[PDB]
Protein backbone atom coordinates (compact mmCIF):
# COMPACT_ATOMS: atom_id res chain seq x y z
CA UNK A 1 0.00 0.00 0.00
CA UNK A 2 2.01 2.89 -1.52
CA UNK A 3 -0.61 5.11 0.71
CA UNK A 4 1.18 3.64 3.96
CA UNK A 5 4.59 3.35 2.45
CA UNK A 6 4.11 7.55 2.59
CA UNK A 7 2.99 7.62 6.32
CA UNK A 8 6.41 5.69 6.55
CA UNK A 9 8.34 8.04 4.92
CA UNK A 10 6.42 10.89 6.83
CA UNK A 11 9.04 14.76 7.17
CA UNK A 12 12.32 14.24 5.77
CA UNK A 13 15.55 16.26 4.88
CA UNK A 14 17.51 15.87 1.63
CA UNK A 15 21.63 15.29 2.70
CA UNK A 16 22.21 17.48 -0.96
CA UNK A 17 26.05 18.76 -2.35
CA UNK A 18 27.09 15.72 -1.69
CA UNK A 19 26.72 11.89 -3.83
CA UNK A 20 25.12 14.59 -6.75
CA UNK A 21 28.25 16.78 -7.28
CA UNK A 22 30.67 14.56 -9.24
CA UNK A 23 32.78 13.75 -6.50
CA UNK A 24 31.45 13.49 -2.83
CA UNK A 25 32.20 16.46 -0.79
CA UNK A 26 33.35 18.72 -3.80
CA UNK A 27 30.01 20.96 -3.46
CA UNK A 28 30.63 20.57 0.33
CA UNK A 29 29.16 17.68 1.62
CA UNK A 30 30.18 14.33 2.85
CA UNK A 31 27.78 12.28 4.23
CA UNK A 32 28.81 11.98 7.79
CA UNK A 33 27.99 8.54 9.83
CA UNK A 34 26.87 10.77 12.74
CA UNK A 35 24.64 12.83 10.72
CA UNK A 36 21.84 9.72 10.78
CA UNK A 37 21.91 10.20 14.34
CA UNK A 38 21.25 13.98 14.03
CA UNK A 39 18.87 13.61 11.93
CA UNK A 40 16.52 11.15 13.31
CA UNK A 41 17.35 12.62 17.20
CA UNK A 42 15.80 16.01 15.36
CA UNK A 43 12.13 13.60 14.49
CA UNK A 44 12.77 13.12 11.14
CA UNK A 45 11.47 9.50 9.57
CA UNK A 46 13.59 9.96 6.78
CA UNK A 47 16.29 10.93 4.53
CA UNK A 48 16.56 11.52 0.71
CA UNK A 49 19.83 10.93 -0.62
CA UNK A 50 20.67 12.49 -4.34
CA UNK A 51 22.88 10.35 -6.06
CA UNK A 52 24.67 10.97 -9.53
CA UNK A 53 24.90 7.35 -10.50
CA UNK A 54 25.77 8.02 -14.24
CA UNK A 55 29.25 9.38 -13.77
CA UNK A 56 30.08 6.02 -11.60
CA UNK A 57 29.12 4.17 -14.47
CA UNK A 58 30.90 3.18 -17.39
CA UNK A 59 29.49 4.74 -20.53
CA UNK A 60 29.92 1.55 -23.25
CA UNK A 61 27.60 -2.02 -22.53
CA UNK A 62 26.63 -3.04 -20.07
CA UNK A 63 27.12 0.17 -18.66
CA UNK A 64 28.20 -1.08 -15.25
CA UNK A 65 28.10 0.84 -11.97
CA UNK A 66 31.81 1.30 -10.51
CA UNK A 67 32.84 -0.94 -7.14
CA UNK A 68 34.04 1.53 -5.09
CA UNK A 69 30.82 3.59 -6.11
CA UNK A 70 28.44 1.01 -5.15
CA UNK A 71 30.23 0.15 -1.68
CA UNK A 72 29.93 3.86 -0.67
CA UNK A 73 26.00 3.74 -1.35
CA UNK A 74 26.04 0.65 0.65
CA UNK A 75 27.57 2.45 3.62
CA UNK A 76 25.01 5.26 3.60
CA UNK A 77 21.90 3.87 2.99
CA UNK A 78 22.88 0.82 5.69
CA UNK A 79 23.77 3.77 8.02
CA UNK A 80 20.50 5.55 7.65
CA UNK A 81 18.38 2.32 8.26
CA UNK A 82 20.88 1.71 11.26
CA UNK A 83 19.18 4.31 12.75
CA UNK A 84 15.01 3.64 11.87
CA UNK A 85 15.39 5.83 9.12
CA UNK A 86 13.57 5.48 5.96
CA UNK A 87 15.70 6.46 2.50
CA UNK A 88 15.03 7.52 -0.59
CA UNK A 89 17.45 7.19 -3.17
CA UNK A 90 17.66 8.12 -6.69
CA UNK A 91 19.28 9.22 -10.38
CA UNK A 92 20.36 12.73 -10.06
CA UNK A 93 21.72 14.69 -12.14
CA UNK A 94 22.06 12.35 -15.56
CA UNK A 95 22.04 15.29 -17.78
CA UNK A 96 23.00 12.97 -20.84
CA UNK A 97 19.81 11.77 -20.45
CA UNK A 98 17.96 14.82 -20.41
CA UNK A 99 19.93 16.39 -23.40
CA UNK A 100 19.50 12.71 -25.51
CA UNK A 101 17.15 10.67 -23.93
CA UNK A 102 17.08 8.44 -26.85
CA UNK A 103 20.66 7.45 -27.03
CA UNK A 104 20.72 7.55 -22.77
CA UNK A 105 17.64 5.11 -22.90
CA UNK A 106 19.43 1.67 -22.35
CA UNK A 107 22.23 3.13 -20.16
CA UNK A 108 19.57 4.64 -17.87
CA UNK A 109 18.01 1.28 -18.01
CA UNK A 110 20.81 -0.62 -17.45
CA UNK A 111 21.33 1.71 -14.32
CA UNK A 112 17.59 0.60 -12.70
CA UNK A 113 18.60 -3.30 -13.50
CA UNK A 114 22.10 -2.83 -10.97
CA UNK A 115 20.51 -0.54 -8.68
CA UNK A 116 17.50 -2.51 -7.93
CA UNK A 117 19.24 -5.76 -7.94
CA UNK A 118 21.65 -4.25 -5.57
CA UNK A 119 18.69 -3.64 -2.95
CA UNK A 120 16.13 -5.57 -4.03
CA UNK A 121 16.70 -7.54 -0.46
CA UNK A 122 16.90 -4.08 1.54
CA UNK A 123 14.28 -3.58 3.95
CA UNK A 124 10.80 -2.17 2.70
CA UNK A 125 11.78 1.34 4.08
CA UNK A 126 14.03 1.82 1.13
CA UNK A 127 12.65 3.60 -1.51
CA UNK A 128 13.55 3.59 -5.55
CA UNK A 129 13.18 7.05 -6.89
CA UNK A 130 13.18 6.86 -10.45
CA UNK A 131 14.81 10.25 -11.63
CA UNK A 132 15.29 13.39 -10.69
CA UNK A 133 13.79 16.45 -12.28
CA UNK A 134 13.19 15.03 -15.89
CA UNK A 135 13.54 18.41 -18.12
CA UNK A 136 14.41 19.47 -21.63
CA UNK A 137 15.19 17.07 -24.43
CA UNK A 138 13.02 14.66 -22.23
CA UNK A 139 9.89 16.26 -22.54
CA UNK A 140 6.55 15.20 -20.29
CA UNK A 141 5.51 13.13 -23.07
CA UNK A 142 8.75 11.31 -23.17
CA UNK A 143 9.05 10.68 -19.73
CA UNK A 144 5.74 9.14 -19.82
CA UNK A 145 7.55 6.84 -21.86
CA UNK A 146 10.71 6.30 -20.29
CA UNK A 147 9.23 6.40 -16.82
CA UNK A 148 6.79 2.97 -17.76
CA UNK A 149 10.14 1.50 -18.99
CA UNK A 150 11.67 2.04 -15.84
CA UNK A 151 8.97 0.58 -13.73
CA UNK A 152 8.83 -2.27 -16.24
CA UNK A 153 12.75 -3.02 -15.49
CA UNK A 154 12.59 -2.65 -11.50
CA UNK A 155 9.45 -4.72 -11.02
CA UNK A 156 10.88 -7.31 -12.97
CA UNK A 157 13.64 -7.68 -10.10
CA UNK A 158 11.66 -6.23 -6.90
CA UNK A 159 8.10 -6.40 -6.33
CA UNK A 160 9.03 -5.24 -2.79
CA UNK A 161 9.93 -1.33 -2.91
CA UNK A 162 7.67 1.44 -3.87
CA UNK A 163 9.05 3.68 -6.24
CA UNK A 164 8.89 7.24 -6.39
CA UNK A 165 7.73 9.29 -9.58
CA UNK A 166 7.94 12.84 -10.45
CA UNK A 167 6.98 15.02 -13.04
CA UNK A 168 8.88 16.90 -16.18
CA UNK A 169 9.71 19.98 -16.99
CA UNK A 170 11.81 20.58 -13.76
CA UNK A 171 9.73 18.39 -11.43
CA UNK A 172 7.58 20.99 -10.23
CA UNK A 173 3.59 21.52 -10.77
CA UNK A 174 3.67 22.72 -14.57
CA UNK A 175 3.54 19.45 -15.98
CA UNK A 176 1.55 17.38 -13.30
CA UNK A 177 -1.40 17.23 -15.29
CA UNK A 178 0.80 15.99 -18.19
CA UNK A 179 2.10 13.21 -16.00
CA UNK A 180 1.00 9.39 -16.35
CA UNK A 181 1.61 6.91 -13.72
CA UNK A 182 0.43 3.19 -15.68
CA UNK A 183 -2.38 1.26 -14.55
CA UNK A 184 -0.84 -2.04 -13.68
CA UNK A 185 1.82 0.03 -11.35
CA UNK A 186 0.08 0.05 -7.86
CA UNK A 187 3.18 0.65 -5.20
CA UNK A 188 4.55 4.14 -6.31
CA UNK A 189 4.54 7.56 -4.74
CA UNK A 190 4.42 10.70 -7.10
CA UNK A 191 6.71 13.59 -6.18
CA UNK A 192 7.09 17.07 -6.90
CA UNK A 193 9.49 19.69 -5.83
CA UNK A 194 7.64 22.85 -4.45
CA UNK A 195 9.71 25.97 -4.77
CA UNK A 196 7.45 28.92 -5.77
CA UNK A 197 7.35 31.53 -5.66
CA UNK A 198 10.65 30.17 -7.04
CA UNK A 199 11.65 34.17 -7.20
CA UNK A 200 11.96 34.19 -3.56
CA UNK A 201 13.27 30.95 -3.12
CA UNK A 202 15.79 31.04 -5.27
CA UNK A 203 16.73 35.30 -5.20
CA UNK A 204 20.43 35.44 -5.30
CA UNK A 205 21.24 31.65 -6.41
CA UNK A 206 24.88 31.57 -8.46
CA UNK A 207 23.71 28.95 -10.73
CA UNK A 208 20.18 30.54 -12.24
CA UNK A 209 20.43 33.21 -14.67
CA UNK A 210 18.86 36.54 -13.22
CA UNK A 211 18.22 35.86 -10.02
CA UNK A 212 20.19 38.49 -8.90
CA UNK A 213 17.29 40.67 -9.75
CA UNK A 214 15.17 39.06 -6.95
CA UNK A 215 17.46 39.36 -4.32
CA UNK A 216 15.48 40.81 -1.66
CA UNK A 217 12.02 39.82 -2.28
CA UNK A 218 9.86 39.06 0.41
CA UNK A 219 7.19 36.01 1.82
CA UNK A 220 4.68 36.31 3.87
CA UNK A 221 1.38 38.13 3.62
CA UNK A 222 -2.25 37.10 2.91
CA UNK A 223 -2.24 37.01 -0.06
CA UNK A 224 1.17 34.72 -0.48
CA UNK A 225 -0.49 32.80 1.67
CA UNK A 226 -3.48 32.27 -0.33
CA UNK A 227 -1.55 31.63 -3.83
CA UNK A 228 0.28 28.76 -1.87
CA UNK A 229 -3.06 27.47 -1.24
CA UNK A 230 -4.10 27.66 -4.62
CA UNK A 231 -1.36 25.63 -5.81
CA UNK A 232 -1.17 23.37 -3.06
CA UNK A 233 -5.07 22.47 -3.86
CA UNK A 234 -4.46 21.87 -6.92
CA UNK A 235 -1.56 19.52 -6.34
CA UNK A 236 -4.08 17.64 -4.00
CA UNK A 237 -6.83 17.48 -6.76
CA UNK A 238 -4.61 15.97 -8.88
CA UNK A 239 -3.89 13.01 -6.11
CA UNK A 240 -7.08 12.32 -5.41
CA UNK A 241 -8.44 12.04 -9.14
CA UNK A 242 -5.48 10.28 -9.76
CA UNK A 243 -5.35 8.06 -6.56
CA UNK A 244 -1.51 8.58 -6.31
CA UNK A 245 0.04 9.46 -3.03
CA UNK A 246 2.06 12.79 -2.80
CA UNK A 247 5.72 13.44 -1.51
CA UNK A 248 7.09 17.18 -1.31
CA UNK A 249 10.54 15.66 -2.10
CA UNK A 250 12.41 19.13 -2.20
CA UNK A 251 11.11 22.24 -0.80
CA UNK A 252 13.10 25.17 0.89
CA UNK A 253 14.66 28.87 0.85
CA UNK A 254 18.11 29.95 -0.38
CA UNK A 255 20.36 31.22 2.34
CA UNK A 256 20.36 34.55 0.46
CA UNK A 257 16.75 35.34 1.07
CA UNK A 258 16.03 37.19 4.70
CA UNK A 259 15.40 34.51 7.37
CA UNK A 260 12.66 36.31 8.75
CA UNK A 261 10.55 34.80 5.18
CA UNK A 262 12.62 31.95 5.06
CA UNK A 263 11.08 30.86 8.32
CA UNK A 264 7.21 31.74 7.38
CA UNK A 265 7.52 30.36 3.64
CA UNK A 266 9.20 27.01 5.77
CA UNK A 267 6.88 26.94 8.30
CA UNK A 268 3.76 27.47 6.50
CA UNK A 269 4.73 25.21 3.24
CA UNK A 270 5.31 22.49 6.58
CA UNK A 271 1.75 22.78 8.56
CA UNK A 272 -0.09 22.94 4.96
CA UNK A 273 1.54 19.52 3.40
CA UNK A 274 0.93 18.33 6.44
CA UNK A 275 -3.08 19.55 6.63
CA UNK A 276 -3.19 17.01 3.63
CA UNK A 277 -1.25 14.28 4.55
CA UNK A 278 1.23 15.08 2.14
CA UNK A 279 5.47 13.25 2.98
CA UNK A 280 8.04 15.88 2.11
CA UNK A 281 11.48 16.23 2.68
CA UNK A 282 13.32 19.53 3.20
CA UNK A 283 16.09 20.61 0.46
CA UNK A 284 18.74 20.55 2.35
CA UNK A 285 20.54 19.66 5.64
CA UNK A 286 23.22 21.74 5.88
CA UNK A 287 24.59 24.12 2.83
CA UNK A 288 23.27 26.97 1.43
CA UNK A 289 19.54 26.49 2.00
CA UNK A 290 20.95 24.38 5.85
CA UNK A 291 19.02 24.32 8.35
CA UNK A 292 22.26 22.52 10.39
CA UNK A 293 25.72 23.79 11.05
CA UNK A 294 28.56 20.97 10.84
CA UNK A 295 30.85 22.98 12.34
CA UNK A 296 29.13 24.37 15.59
CA UNK A 297 26.88 21.00 15.57
CA UNK A 298 23.58 23.09 16.02
CA UNK A 299 20.66 23.76 14.29
CA UNK A 300 19.22 26.85 13.28
CA UNK A 301 16.48 26.42 15.84
CA UNK A 302 13.64 28.16 13.94
CA UNK A 303 13.81 26.37 10.96
CA UNK A 304 14.55 23.47 12.81
CA UNK A 305 10.72 24.33 14.51
CA UNK A 306 9.27 24.96 11.14
CA UNK A 307 10.58 21.62 9.93
CA UNK A 308 9.56 19.45 13.30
Amino acid sequence: DPFERNKILGRGINIGNALEAPNEGDWGVVIKDEFFDIIKEAGFSHVRIPIRWSTHAYAFPPYKIMDRFFKRVDEVINGALKRGLAVVINIHHYEELMNDPEEHKERFLALWKQIADRYKDYPETLFFEILNEPHGNLTPEKWNELLEEALKVIRSIDKKHTIIIGTAEWGGISALEKLSVPKWEKNSIVTIHYYNPFEFTHQGAEWVEGSEKWLGRKWGSPDDQKHLIEEFNFIEEWSKKNKRPIYIGEFGAYRKADLESRIKWTSFVVREMEKRRWSWAYWEFCSGFGVYDTLRKTWNKDLLEALI
